[PDB]
């Protein structure tokens, strides 16, 4: 399961998102446009072992949205 | 930049439809339910470098579904 | 998988220690002592989704205690 | 980041190699000359989403003549 979210809903409000629907990742979508997705991986990795306060973390900032690039 | 995706696509499709529009990842519906998300490194990681053949994995087979879990 | 810590480690340090080992489990040891364990799942949900800085959390405060102890 | 493979390298083992170091290009080398190099991008484009086996593809096969050769 995967559920919607907005890019700017802030870490820890997508972490409770994601546990209280016991979903794995959320699709970032502003508006009608996909912009990327964001998994529990990503909060872990991005965020919390980087030290950041998910609070002050927009999901946009650590979701997967581009290709695999050099 | 996200596309969806249906759980039967097979790796090597659900691949050229990432690069051919730009997209970083691909959202898996199956009609109106959103199963989870994949992106490049899932294929590469989980298909690719585990010896996988593209043409004989769905993408369902290797998205992110479920929360993290000890 | 488990590693290690300390009851005083905090829970942005101790998030960077499992995913750089690839663990999902952090026991608490105070010297020879098993205190508790921390996962995942704990980190997500007592810290990140209750809106918490991981900072400023220690992983004695949110771990199970240790069921075998004798 | 790179790794240094043969040329006989197949593109599986390849890019089990890149992941497991991190890495995002695999430079081709027989014996002491560079012949080329193998981006991530490379083995999605040009193995994975046109439908080969990447088993079946050694790095030579895919990669790009080395630009700064004298």
């Amino acid at each position: 399961k995967a559920i919607v979210v907005q890019p700017k809903d802030t870490v820890d409000r997508v972490a409770k998102i994601l546990s209280r629907n016991k979903a794995g990742s959320a699709v970032v979508m502003e508006g009608d446009e996909i912009l990327g997705v964001v998994t529990e991986r990503d909060i872990l990795d991005k965020v919390v072992a980087k030290g950041k306060n998910p609070k002050e973390v927009k999901v946009e900032e650590i979701m997967t949205k581009n290709p695999v690039k050099i």
